[PDB]
């Protein structure tokens, strides 16, 4: 007695195949995009672009992998191994482009300037192309001889009939827990995922450092110009203007942009010459000038770097999400492990929670595009491009 197997496998099957639908049509759709807009054709979303496709492998390979290993079949111990590993090559896959992609955003916040002849299209290629190989290498580690294939169960595979060399094929039968546990969990997802959270980290330090300095130099512009203007004296003038020269190479530092600086920085060296010769009214005269260069000039670049680095901030934040909704998805499966592992005392985890395990881990590979939609507007209006002429 007990319910017959058969009705909860068609409630897990079903839900399945719903995700694998849903997980392909959304990822076709990421790469279409891409495809289409030049405006997303960059060596971020060449990266994207690896993590739909190994999504799109969720759907077409791992999915229907699943559904067969849920059976139990009698299989030969490699082939067996080589349908519960391969998910792992992906999950591995996607791993390395979320990486790759956190790099990438904190080159272009620290360097910006070197950026483009650092990172190019033709060195993202390799990259992408040696982290597949990796991940091959690192999912089906198993099948080099880290397996449980020497130890079958022989009470399951008599009462299920199997033949010569043949296995009742079972994730837990045939992967060994200390892989899962030590090599996939601990080294491969925990460890990468702790490097990911200190590389957005150091990212959003950087903007919030980049902010306040340009805040700093602004302020340092506008108070020194008071002091020339509140000041009774040529050296009190003198020395205003000299931190309010520094501040501003440091933010020309930091063509018709260059004309700004230029008039600004002339104007400040005219009036220091006036300064240095004792006449401090000529100086005073010569230093408000600099309020029409810099409601003229200043303020407008002020203002388009600051937004410059709101919106990279914006972008960090939307793609951390993306690393935020992986460990979510993926975090129950390893804990679960990590009882079955640690705690020979404990219940194993019940069926039905290591299929609800499995099928959150799977719908991982639906969400990214719905992330991309709401929070990327180049993305967004080309979702709706294709949609409305390609779909309707
Ligand atoms: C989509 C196309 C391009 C490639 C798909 C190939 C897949 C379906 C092939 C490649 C290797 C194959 C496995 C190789 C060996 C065995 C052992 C046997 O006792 C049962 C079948 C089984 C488990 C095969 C199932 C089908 C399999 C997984
Ligand atoms: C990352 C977020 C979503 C947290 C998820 C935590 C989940 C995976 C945790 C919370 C409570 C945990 C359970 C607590 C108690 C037991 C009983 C033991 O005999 C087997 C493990 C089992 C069944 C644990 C499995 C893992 C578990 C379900
Ligand atoms: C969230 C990320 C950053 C860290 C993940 C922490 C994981 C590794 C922690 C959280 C809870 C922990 C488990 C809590 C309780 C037990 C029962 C004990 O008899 C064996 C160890 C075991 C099974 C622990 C193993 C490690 C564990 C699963
Ligand atoms: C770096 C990683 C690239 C490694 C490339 C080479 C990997 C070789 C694996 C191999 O020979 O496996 C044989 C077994 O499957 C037999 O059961
Ligand atoms: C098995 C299925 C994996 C499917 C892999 C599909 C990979 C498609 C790659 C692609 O077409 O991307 C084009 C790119 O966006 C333009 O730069
Ligand atoms: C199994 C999936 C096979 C792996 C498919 C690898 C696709 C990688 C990819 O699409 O890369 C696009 C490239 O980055 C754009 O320039
Ligand atoms: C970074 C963190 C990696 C996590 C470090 C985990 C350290 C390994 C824990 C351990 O050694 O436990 C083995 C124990 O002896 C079993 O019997
Ligand atoms: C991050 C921290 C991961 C550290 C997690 C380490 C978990 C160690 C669990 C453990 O050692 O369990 C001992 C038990 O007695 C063995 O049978
Ligand atoms: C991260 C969250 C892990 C939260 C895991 C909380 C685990 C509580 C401890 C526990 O579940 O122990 C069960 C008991 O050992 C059964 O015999
Ligand atoms: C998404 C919402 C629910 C998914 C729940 C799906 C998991 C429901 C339990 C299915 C189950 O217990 O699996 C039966 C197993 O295949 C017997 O061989
Ligand atoms: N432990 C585990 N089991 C399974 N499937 C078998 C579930 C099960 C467990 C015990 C049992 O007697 C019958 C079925 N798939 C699994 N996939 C993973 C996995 C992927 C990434 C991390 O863990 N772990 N995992
Ligand atoms: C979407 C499909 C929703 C199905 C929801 C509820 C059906 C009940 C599922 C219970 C399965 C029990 C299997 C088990 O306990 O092993
Ligand atoms: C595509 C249609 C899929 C039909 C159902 C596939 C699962 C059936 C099975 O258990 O083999
Ligand atoms: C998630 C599902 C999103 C489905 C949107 C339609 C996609 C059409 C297509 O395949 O290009
Ligand atoms: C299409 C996807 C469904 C594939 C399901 C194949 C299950 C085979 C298991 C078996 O027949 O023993
Ligand atoms: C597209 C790929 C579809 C996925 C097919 C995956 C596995 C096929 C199932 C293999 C079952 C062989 C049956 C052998 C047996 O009955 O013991
Ligand atoms: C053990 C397994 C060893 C690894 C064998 C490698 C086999 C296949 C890897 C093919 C992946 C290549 C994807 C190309 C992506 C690209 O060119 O951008
Ligand atoms: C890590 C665990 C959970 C992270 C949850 C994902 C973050 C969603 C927040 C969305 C937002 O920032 O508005
Ligand atoms: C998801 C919903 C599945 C919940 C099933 C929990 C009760 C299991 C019943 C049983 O197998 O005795
Ligand atoms: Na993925």
């Amino acid at each position: 007695d007990g319910a017959p197997p058969i009705m909860g496998s068609s409630v897990y099957i079903t839900v399945e195949l719903a995700i694998a639908v849903l997980a392909i049509l959304g990822n076709v759709l990421v790469c279409w995009a891409v495809w289409l807009n030049s405006n997303l054709q960059n060596v971020t979303n060449y990266f994207v672009v690896s993590l739909a496709a190994a999504d799109i492998a969720v759907g077409v390979l791992a999915i229907p992998f699943a559904i067969t290993i849920s059976t139990g079949f009698c299989a030969a111990c490699h082939g067996c191994l080589f349908i519960a590993c391969f998910v792992l090559v992906l999950t591995q896959s996607s791993i390395f482009s979320l990486l790759a992609i956190a790099i990438d955003r904190y080159i272009a916040i620290r360097i910006p300037l070197r950026y483009n002849g650092l990172v190019t299209g033709t060195r993202a290629k390799g990259i992408i192309a040696i982290c597949w190989v990796l991940s091959f290498a690192i999912g089906l580690t198993p099948m080099l001889g880290w397996n449980n294939c020497g130890q079958p169960k022989e009470g399951k595979n008599h009462s299920q009939g199997c033949g010569e060399g043949q296995v009742a094929c079972l994730f837990e039968d045939v992967v060994p827990m200390n892989y899962m546990v030590y090599f996939n969990f601990f080294a491969c997802v925990l460890v990468p995922l702790l490097l990911m959270l200190g590389v957005y980290l150091r990212i959003f330090l950087a903007a919030r450092r980049q902010l306040a300095d340009l805040e700093d130099n602004w302020e340092t512009l506008n108070d020194n110009l008071k002091v020339i203007e509140k000041a009774d004296n040529a050296a009190q003038v003198k020395d205003a203007l000299t931190k309010m020269r520094a501040a501003a190479l440091d933010a020309q530092k930091a063509k018709d942009f260059r004309h700004g600086f230029d008039i600004l920085v002339g104007q400040i060296d005219d009036a220091l010459k006036l300064a240095n010769e004792g006449k401090v009214k000529e100086a005073q005269a010569a230093a408000e000038q600099l309020k029409t260069t810099r409601n003229a000039y200043i303020q407008k670049y002020l203002e388009r770097a600051r937004s410059t680095l709101q919106k990279e901030v914006h972008a960090a934040k939307s793609l951390a999400i993306i690393v935020g909704l992986f460990a979510l998805c993926w975090l129950p499966l390893h804990i679960i492990n990590c009882f079955t592992f640690f705690c020979p005392d404990c219940s194993h985890a019940p069926l039905w929670l290591m299929y609800l395990a499995i099928v959150l881990s799977h719908t991982n590979s639906v969400v990214n595009p719905f992330i991309y939609a709401y929070r990327i507007r180049e993305f967004r209006q080309t979702f709706r491009k294709i949609i409305r002429s390609h779909v309707l």
